[PDB]
């Protein structure tokens, strides 16, 4: 059965873009994630079903698939991305941290997103797990 590289890419690809939903939170990703994952499919689908997708398709369809996924994976405000500082601190990582660079492509460490660039996509949770933190007083 050919085409593994492809059927093992795309399988969870077109699954996870369809499984995932643009929103602004763990979930649900900013805007843009759609596409990579699926552009990544619509070069490596093209290539699952290919007739060439022999040694020099597949590969050259695979690279994106596996960049590709990888990336949109943690597109949906990452189960776990709240941890922007990387140390375990959700409160400043967004008026500190996220904010910070906003747009860099370098410090994907704490992007929501991980579009590599910190904007929207990496305030979404950040603005909402702020406010939504505690009914309390303060203090997590």
């Amino acid at each position: 059965m050919d085409k593994t590289n492809l059927g093992e890419l795309i399988n969870q690809g077109k699954s996870l873009l369809d499984e995932s939903v643009e929103g602004f939170n763990v979930g649900e990703y900013h805007k843009g994630a759609k596409d990579g994952l699926t552009v990544e499919i619509n070069k490596a689908e093209e290539v699952f079903n290919k007739e060439d997708a022999t040694e020099e398709e597949i590969n050259l369809a695979k690279e994106s698939l596996e960049g590709a996924i990888a990336r949109f994976n943690s597109l949906l405000i990452e189960e776990s991305t709240g941890d922007f500082n990387g140390n375990g601190k959700i409160d400043i990582g967004d008026l500190a941290m996220v904010s910070k660079n906003i747009g860099s492509t370098t410090n994907t460490s704490l992007d929501l997103n991980k579009d590599g660039s910190i904007d929207e996509y990496e305030i979404s949770f950040i603005n909402h797990r702020i406010l939504n933190l505690e009914h309390h007083h303060h203090h997590h």
